């Protein structure tokens, strides 16, 4: 522990907070969803609840030290408000998001942060149709509240949903969960907007 | 980042909050509604609740730099916690407005300041007929709760509320839905007070 | 904003905050109520919901300035958090007050303070009859939570309830609202104890 | 205000805060029971909801002043979170108590604290009879959360829990309220824990 | 009380905050589950509410002393906020867990703590089948958030949930209830994360 404190007294204390990404200097945020479960859904406001794991991972070069010169240390865990996050939002939420996990990070040497808040949302889907065979298919954008993707460039590891931590009696089986990047484009502003568009495909029983 | 981070300093460490505007030196904040989404309609109670962005810009000389002296920095984003933040208020809302997006505004080296919190908001209105063509019709009125119109001057851009990103699949279909500037005049009080009516004519289906 | 900086900085910075009134040294509070619905009836737990506006009035020597000093400001507006206020409580509620609108005063240079919170209150009343035509009269009564009339005195300006921003299509009708104050003594206390008790009769339709 | 302050000064600033009670240093905390309401029992959960004021008295010596040195200041009010307070729970709840009124104490020159929350609270309770002629009878302990009898010593001035506040129109008739003392010996431990024990009949109408 | 202050000064104000475990320097905490209730099962939303105290208890050397420095004080009381606290948190909760405890920890001169958190929990649960003798089983997980096995080592005194607290009136009876130590080796990583999974077997009654 006498190194760690040092350690995070020279990157927290000595040092302002990174404030945010810039054009000049723009920064890729990793995302991945891990499913867990469809809580509950509702005919009649059009609302439905999933509870899920949001994989963030981004990095920094002032969050970057030499393992060397703190007793090995390659990683520490520490409170999310101890450090800059990236604003990923659910575009379509009716309700604000549940926060159902601890607020701490994991920083790695190399200037990397992992961050996996596990959430609750309740988002706009008409679940009709959701008793029948074929099911019913909603879909959620997350994205950079106020960044462009000239300041913020959003990334998967891949398009499939992880669905290895699924809640296997769910009142709702999963047929398909895909996370895909976008990029919004408008005549509004000459500049692109990154999203990772959240289509999940399910069914009753 | 080495230049965002003397910016931010110059600005929010060396000088005091700005205190918010006084009548020899007012304020104009300009106001305008994207609708994103009819969620809920109750006719037992007359509430409805609403999702939708709030589009806030005013300009502060205070937040004024000369991009040349920080790296030609022409605009940056910070906590809206950092920064004054006009009291627009719903004035018939029945539950505290919930917040569904992070509190963080885009500061220009003009001085404009652009805040869009996305809300959801449940407000008086009567349901009775949204089950017909012609449907119902709500209004509220969006102001300052604590300035008159001699401190904060309210305005829109246009008084069509955005509804490009209306949920095509919502339970309710908007049949119209406008946002206008008034000046009201009271018995009680010699100053004038403005608000924005939102506006909004909708069916079911 | 030069003066109000410097204004602010006198009055809350070289002070220590007031630290509320005593019995050498009472205070009289002024308290109106602007009832603007009743939402909503539970004739199976026995609470009513009620939003309105309570207006707050009371006067420190501490806050008074000369507006020759100040660049002839005559008031400002200040997050409530910087000043004492009063501990004005409802006495029956079953749940904790909800509040609609930004925590901000108004303080002129007389030494006056105005606040004036949008609260929604579910509070105990028996609503059984409300839907006859003579409807059903409920009280509930707001007082100090911690101070005696030898410390705050309350007061009105008038025993009628302002009723000019009552929700034209509430569900319920006001029949009559008054807030009347009261002095009630306990055996084992020589000190007074101070209410207003708001009265309303309501009905359906 | 000139005096007050100084003696806020002199007992908060001057001073660490009180660390609480210890084996060689224990402390008496009174406790007796407003009973305003009962809201709700819940027949499909074995829960019922109580509205009541918990009377808190109790005497640090660090909280002693001469009047005569403090303009004859008898007593004062101050934020709960200005000083130490036992950690009085229920042990049987089933939500968070919900505080219904200002935390704030009332201190006296001698030492002595009175504190008085109001609360909402939803404990456990089968109402399985409450609509039978004799109805049911429903406990719930309070005691400190981590203090033994050694450290708190918990005493009432009374088992008659005070009635003279209950809500008239409640949809529930109080038959008898107790508020006991009771020395609980537990085969895990050699120290003493002590609880009061509130134990309340009722039925319905 | 002078011991005990300059004790708790020496120990939180000259000391900075303990920073988490490392892997060079694993921490090992025990883990014990008090099943105080099952509330309420929700067949259609397939979550189920759980009251229980969830016992924590870990060893840091930075926490001891020498009783005969500090006038014989063994232990101490002290609120959960002034010392670290493990992550530990379910896996598959459906609510933000809600503390019905005070959050107060007993540390102890080996530098022992203990902390015995009150919740209640919502998680994902299939209910169906509860109104059976055989009863229906349930299952979550308990651990660190973001601390492997390598830092954080998981342990049990028993794998018997203790129900000497249970409440005897509940509407479901618990049939058996185990805490058992798992080994986990999740999708990305080549460490390994440790768990207690709470079964608990319970029906109707
Ligand atoms: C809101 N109160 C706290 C105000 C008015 C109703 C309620 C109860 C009352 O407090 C009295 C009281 C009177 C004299 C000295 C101390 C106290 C506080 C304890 C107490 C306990 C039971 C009933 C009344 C009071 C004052």
């Amino acid at each position: 522990q006498a190194n760690l404190m040092r350690l995070k007294s020279d990157l927290f204390n000595r040092s302002p907070m990174y404030p945010g990404p810039t054009k000049d200097d723009p920064l890729t945020v990793t995302l991945g969803f891990t499913l867990q479960d469809i809580v509950k859904v509702d005919s009649s406001t059009n609302e439905v609840d999933l509870v899920y794991y949001e994989q963030q991972r981004w990095k920094l070069n002032s969050l970057m030290w030499d393992p060397n010169e703190y007793g090995n240390i390659t990683d520490f865990r520490t409170s999310a408000a101890d450090i800059w996050t990236p604003d990923i939002t659910a575009y379509s939420s009716t309700r604000p998001v549940q926060v159902l996990s601890p607020q701490i990070a994991v920083v790695t040497h190399d200037g990397s942060v992992m961050f996996i808040p596990a959430q609750r949302l309740s988002f706009m889907c008409d679940p009709t149709g959701v008793d029948s065979e074929e099911g019913v298919t909603c879909a959620v954008k997350f994205g950079s509240w106020v960044y462009s993707g000239f300041e913020i460039d959003l990334k998967t590891d891949t398009d499939q949903v992880d669905l290895s931590s699924y809640y296997a009696s769910s009142k709702y089986e999963i047929l398909s969960a895909t996370q895909t990047r976008q990029v919004q484009h408008y005549s509004c502003c000459p500049e692109p907007y990154i999203d990772v568009n959240l289509v999940v495909k399910f069914r009753e029983r």
